[PDB]
């Protein structure tokens, strides 16, 4: 389907058993979510944007269900002000920008 | 046209008669550009990002071309890591998300 941008393109994802409201973000290389527990090993990382950088934990090969698809990708967990779905996952579900 | 998301959706914009590279950002409500000169008076605006809040200069009814499409709207100028085209302008050029 088509999602307009009149309002923030929010979606509900299902990850690690939990449901979270997230933002389909083409300006984000990676998916960044608020503090939560995830399985597997992780690597510390620093990601920056407007306002500076925040320290996050990087988890790979994470299953996430978005827009009816079960995509696999990297998830950065940390003190982000809003849950963000980055290009790393958007590509997996075949999402594109059109005009 | 269609833009996939395997790479950053960087496009050429024209503002103040100059060409610049900007990121089509569905996660941004507003368009924020790197330090530059714009005509007229500006108003103050506080915007929040992943790393915190920053102060930006708000200019209204500014002409800006994005991917060859002409738009006239609000442009914020401040300490952003890269030029970002927010929803205020993405909507002006008929940009949407599709899957
Ligand atoms: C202090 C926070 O206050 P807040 O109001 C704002 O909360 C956010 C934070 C980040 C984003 C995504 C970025 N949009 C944003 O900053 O938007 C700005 C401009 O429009 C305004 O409206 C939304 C917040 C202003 C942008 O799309 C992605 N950034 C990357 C890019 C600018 C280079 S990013 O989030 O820093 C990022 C993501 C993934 C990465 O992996 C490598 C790296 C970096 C949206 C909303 O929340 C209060 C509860």
């Amino acid at each position: 389907p088509q999602i307009t941008l009149w309002q923030r393109p929010l979606v509900t994802i299902k990850i690690g058993g939990q449901l979270k409201e997230a933002l389909l973000d083409t300006g984000a290389d990676d998916t960044v979510l608020e503090e939560m527990s995830l399985p597997g090993r992780w690597k510390p990382k620093m990601i920056g944007g407007i306002g500076g950088f925040i320290k996050v934990r990087q988890y790979d090969q994470i299953l996430i269900e978005i827009c009816g698809h079960k995509a696999i990708g990297t998830v950065l967990v940390g003190p982000t002000p809003v849950n963000i779905i980055g290009r790393n996952l958007l590509t997996q579900i075949g999402m594109t920008l059109n005009f």
